[PDB]
């Protein structure tokens, strides 16, 4: 498995709708990670750790 970032977003950081996790601020989403161990709140991050 990959290094996973984690992050707090919506704890802290920037609480947003779709955004939270979305945004340059989620180092999951910057780093190509799934939220996979996160404490985030409203997290819709678009990385799905590919697995086929
Ligand atoms: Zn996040
Ligand atoms: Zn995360
Ligand atoms: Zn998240």
């Amino acid at each position: 498995s990959p290094p996973k970032p984690k992050c707090r977003c919506g704890i802290s950081g920037s609480s947003n709708t779709l955004t939270t996790c979305r945004n340059s601020r989620c180092p999951c989403y910057k780093s190509y990670n799934s939220c996979a161990g996160c404490h985030c709140v409203g997290c819709k991050n678009p990385h799905k750790e590919d697995y086929v």
